[PDB]
């Protein structure tokens, strides 16, 4: 059964532990309950192959930043995760980008833009100019609500299709 180590990256409060609990448990996480570093290992069938998904749930606060080097040098795939009512975790995507690049020593790493919370109304961060930074970087970009699951699964099997063409 083919492995895909999948690390969810971004600041603190954008969302990642909602969207992998929502895609794990169909379920909307309400409370606010910051991250060290969860894990779990689902099995998925993505385009007609069984799949285990190895998830890392990391943590958003900068006092973790130091745990980064590990998860990066591990992980085959990044959800780089921003909160489209978040203007500074979208600046903070450059950050975590090159941080992945130099650890992996490679500008071809399996990633993927999230712009997350596309449900509420409050946006800072426009659609356009999302889409222009994944194209700047090579990558795909797609909008998600971890309350209403719009993308969540295209987000996640979007990063496994980014991990597979490389075997
Ligand atoms: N409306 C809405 N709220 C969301 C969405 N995703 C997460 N939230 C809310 O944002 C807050 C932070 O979510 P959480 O999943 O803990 O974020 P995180 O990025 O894991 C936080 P940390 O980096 O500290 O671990 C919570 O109140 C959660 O309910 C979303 O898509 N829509
Ligand atoms: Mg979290």
């Amino acid at each position: 059964m083919t492995e895909y180590k999948l690390v969810v990256v971004g600041a603190d409060g954008v969302g990642k532990s909602a969207l992998t609990i929502q895609l794990i448990q169909n379920h909307f996480v309400d409370e606010y309950d910051p991250t060290i570093e969860d894990s779990y290992r689902k099995q998925v069938v993505i385009d007609g192959e069984t799949c285990l998904l190895d998830i890392l749930d990391t943590a958003g606060q900068e006092e973790y930043s130091a745990m980064r080097d590990q998860y990066m040098r591990t992980g085959e795939g990044f959800l780089c995760v921003f909160a489209i009512n978040n203007t500074k975790s979208f600046e903070d995507i450059h950050h975590y980008r090159e941080q992945i690049k130099r650890v992996k020593d490679s500008e071809d790493v399996p990633m993927v833009l999230v712009g997350n919370k596309c449900d509420l109304p409050s946006r800072t961060v426009d659609t356009k100019q999302a889409q222009d930074l994944a194209r700047s970087y090579g990558i795909p970009f797609i909008e998600t609500s971890a309350k209403t699951r719009q993308g969540v699964d295209d987000a996640f099997y979007t990063l496994v299709r980014e991990i597979r063409k490389h075997k």
